[PDB]
């Protein structure tokens, strides 16, 4: 055990050089929100022959604290392939996730500034998602974050909320552009009830803000439906269309 971490954590510092790290893409439909081209980033690592998924080495990255080094590198590598998709006039937005401890990270605030600018795409089209669990947390620095981002022109947006009571009350300290259902609440409208009040008593209450709205791991037409009639901006999950490498 004392080991393969050991193998792991080099890896890894190696896929942060000439890298080994590379990015697949999940479509992300709406229909309130009418209508732009968004995708989810999702990381994906080439261990030896295969693709390696973060759930085979997030762990790792946790304790030996590379995550700051590795988001950085997956926000760059955003920005890189939305010049790339812009260059061939696309003007395709994409959600990136964001750690907390990125949220008092300047090389990250420099890395999304600089190469934001060095590709001529308007941070507009960067969308930076992260749990609201860990924004009540890492707050005053996931304050300013939004700020510093924010001013960029790029949109900031919790994921997972709606869970716990405190929900709600981050927004009157916070302020996201986006908002991600928690799956809690989005996988059973079909048949839960207090769940179908519940994305009205956030739906209609992002609408006066512009809080835009995303209810992600969708995986049947018939809560496709249900969140259309909520008032959902955007819709995301293998029944809308599953996560590729292809654009
Ligand atoms: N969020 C989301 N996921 C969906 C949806 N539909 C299908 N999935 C799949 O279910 C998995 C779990 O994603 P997660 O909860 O964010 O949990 C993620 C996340 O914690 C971590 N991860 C993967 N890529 C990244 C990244 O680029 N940045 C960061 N910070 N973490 C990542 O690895 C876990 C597993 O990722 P994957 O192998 O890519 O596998 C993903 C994803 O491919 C959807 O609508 N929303």
């Amino acid at each position: 055990e004392e080991e393969r971490i050991e193998r792991w954590v080099e890896q890894l510092r190696e896929a942060l050089i000439g890298d080994g790290f590379l990015l697949h893409y999940q479509p992300v439909l709406n229909l309130q929100g009418e209508p732009l081209e968004l995708y989810q980033a999702f990381l994906r690592l080439e261990r030896n022959g295969e693709m390696m998924s973060p759930n085979a080495f997030m762990a790792i990255a946790e304790e030996h604290d590379l995550i700051t080094e590795i988001d950085r590198w997956v926000v760059a590598r955003a920005i890189r392939q939305l010049g790339e998709r812009q260059r061939a006039g696309h003007k395709t937005h994409l959600l990136v996730r964001i750690g907390p401890n990125s949220f008092s990270d300047p090389q990250m605030i420099d890395t999304i500034r600089e190469q934001l600018a060095v590709y001529g795409v308007p941070g507009e089209r960067l969308w930076l998602q992260t749990p609201e669990s860990k924004v009540f947390t890492h707050l005053r620095n996931a304050q300013q974050f939004l700020a510093s981002v924010s001013a960029m022109g790029c949109k900031v947006g919790l994921e997972q909320f709606g869970s716990g009571l405190d929900s709600f009350q981050l927004l009157a300290h916070f302020q996201p552009a986006f908002l991600k259902l928690d799956r809690s609440i989005t996988g059973d409208i079909a048949s839960a009830r207090e769940s179908q009040e519940k994305i009205r008593e956030i739906t209609s209450r992002a609408q006066p803000t512009g809080i835009l709205t995303v209810a992600e791991f969708v995986a049947d037409a018939q809560s496709m439906s249900s969140f259309f009639t909520a008032g959902v901006d955007y819709v995301q999950g293998d029944f809308v269309a599953p996560t590729g490498p292809l654009m």
